[PDB]
This record gives C-alpha cells, structure tokens and sequence, in this order.
C-alpha cells in the first residue's frame, strides 16, 4: 500500500510557524508527499526533499517565488490510472471549474483545491473536487493507494 501525504495549506514560518513537526518526521512512510501548502524557505524545501526524498508540490501561496522552481503554480499526476489536478488558490464556485478547465486543457479526473477547512466531495462539471482543510486546524489528508485507486482520507488530530 502506497500513501501519499498531502498538507493542505502551510505557512512557515511567515506568520504561522505552528506546524506540528511530528507528521514532517513522518515522511519516511510517505513515498509520496504531496504539497498544496508549501515551506517558505528555499532552504526548508531541500529539507523537505531531504525527509519525503520525494515530493510533489503545487505552489499556489503568497509567499516566496524561489520555491516555485522546485513545485510549479499546478501539476498533475497521474495515479494509476486517477489524473489528480492540484491547484492551490482561491475562486468563486462559478469560476473554479471554468478556470480550472482552461489552466489544464485536458480535463483531470481529480482536483486538489486547498481553501475552504470544510471538507466535502464536490462534483463540477463532471470533474471530482476534493478539498482538505488548513494546517492549524488539524485537518491533513492521507492519500492511500489499494487496489489501484486514490483513496482520500481527511484526518484529524
């Protein structure tokens, strides 16, 4: 069973700082993790390649251009067989899709969209919009491989 971690949306330190480093110390079971949230030192990000020895950002956040050589404004992936979208920002109910749809000319099968805490399975357009909570609220997703499918599990601390 393969798992992705995916942190929602972090800001370190900026004016946060309050991550809890124990799921950080955990990338070691993660052969994936997933960044929609990103560390805002260049030099954290070599440390976050450094703990997961591999990741998959999406960077989306306001903070420092210099992490974006190492994770993209969106990436996708492809998941055996699930083509996951991930996005990070912000847009109105009516936009999301529409934008979404023009920032990838082909459409995914899964988007990841960081922004609202509360989580639920939206459906627009005909693509499948999954949204994980923040950081300091205690909400991450665990993203578990079975059977060849992407399962999202949004878990509390």
């Amino acid at each position: 069973v393969k798992r992705f971690l995916l942190i929602s949306d972090s800001h370190v330190p900026v004016r946060m700082a309050s991550l809890p480093d124990e799921i950080l110390n955990s990338l070691k079971e993660y052969d994936g993790v997933i960044g929609l949230g990103d560390y805002v030192d260049l030099d954290t990000v070599i440390l976050l390649e450094k703990f997961s020895k591999e990741f998959y950002g999406v960077h989306g956040n306001m903070d420092y251009p210099d992490v974006k050589e190492h994770l993209p404004f969106s990436k996708v992936l492809l998941v055996e067989g699930v083509t996951i979208g991930m996005c990070h920002g912000w847009g109105a109910p009516w936009d999301l899709k529409d934008r979404l749809l023009k920032v990838f000319n082909e459409k995914p099968q899964v988007i990841l969209f960081g922004h609202t805490h509360e989580p639920e399975d939206t459906v627009k357009a005909g693509v499948r919009f999954l949204n994980p909570g923040s950081l300091a609220e205690g909400s991450y997703a665990v993203l578990e491989l079975d059977g060849g499918e992407v399962r999202f599990e949004l878990k509390t601390l």
